[PDB]
């Protein structure tokens, strides 16, 4: 019985966070030219995006991660002529899963940089009007650097249960 | 004729700004370890919110404060494992009312923190999209740092007629 | 054929611009008491504004330069007692045209300050919720300083096909 209310109470949660009612989370790790990881996390309700300029301090490459409850059809993602620039590009394709024993823990999609950018990402849950209105008020933003990538894994990612891949392709993240 | 068009045109602004085209307030006041106040404050239509971290520069407590506009059913709170955190709390029962000669000039949730915050606050007016849309880019937001109270009472709070509650439980604001 | 498939597939992006799919872009350029120009861009699909806190490093006057493809009536502005101030004027009306070959480039509202300024704007396109929700999370944000007007005109303007007016009111802009 403590295993069988432990594992029955366990799954009261992945069919709540799958539900609207459950947040939907993105990290955008900006991977710079001395080796330090800075990320920027944001979590809300209904949907959720990230658009931040990336600059010198110079920035080599980029992943972005999304919780397991976006649509992946629905991500999005513009970087930065006018007059002929398209606002987004629907990237859900080139996302790969995370998995922890064998279940999908997060999203990852890792690109490099050419030889200063401008980012924004957006994504969807898996799934009134004033409800979502509040949750872009509602949405928490956080933003850390990490002088190396392992003092990101050690400290940001293996404590707070964080889906991630270093840059050995280990897949970090916690299988509920 | 001197008062009776004083008072015949005052009350043609309680039931304006009660009225969606009437903005709607809030400001979060961090108290911090040296005495010293920040007040980030925000207004708009149709509803609004504060997102901001609060860090050292140490924040001891908060004070969250709407305009009578607001419905308080409406408030939500964000404070900052993600698996099972909620995206937010109803505080509005928590909201004590600011009297001014028997009017309500204010709601004020004050909270301490246990001895860097994350905090996010939304609400709603009292009671087309593209308006509201439009409502969010129109949004305008002040910040500014005081180094005592009194400073703050003295020098942002009396001055502008907004709504506070001082350290001493002093309610501050005009009635209409 | 050379000039007939690049006539007739010039015109196959003036019609898509104007499209929904096509951008609106807004450009926010805040004049200083030392004759430098800061300039906020954004661009970004359905509707767009901009939101800044302009103060010394002192501004003296602001020019808000639209995109063609806003709605002219949808353009809001908010400028900033709270309990009589109205949430924004509806400024169209005051927005000049910038044309370039008889072809509008863009629209220009053009204001000096009496001797920091806080600054909403707000402007629709010409003409699913979630698909703009998304769009307010896909935004970019352009942000850059210039010494001189001239070195705005030269390095920020003439560059990237921007429209403008300079101070001796002289159109720039790319006719499509």
């Amino acid at each position: 019985f403590r295993g069988y209310i432990l594992s029955v109470q366990a799954e009261e949660q992945y069919n709540y966070n799958n539900s609207l009612n459950g947040e939907v989370s993105v990290w955008v790790y900006a991977y710079y030219s001395d080796g330090s990881v800075l990320v920027i996390n944001k979590n809300s309700q209904y949907k959720v995006g990230i658009s931040e300029t990336f600059k010198a301090l110079k920035p080599r490459a980029i992943q972005i991660i999304f919780s397991p409850s976006v649509n992946v059809r629905t991500i999005k993602m513009a970087k930065g002529y006018l007059q002929r620039s398209h606002p987004w590009e629907a990237t859900g394709i080139k996302y790969r899963k995370i998995k922890r024993d064998g279940e999908i823990v997060g999203y990852s999609h890792y690109f490099e940089l050419p030889h200063s950018i401008s980012l924004a990402v957006s994504g969807v849950h898996k799934n009134n009007v004033m409800d979502v209105f509040q949750s872009c008020d509602l949405a928490l933003r956080f933003c850390n650097r990490y002088w190396a990538e392992l003092e990101l894994v050690n400290h940001y990612i293996s404590p707070n249960a964080y889906p991630y891949l270093d840059i050995n392709n280990h897949s970090y993240g916690v299988a509920l």
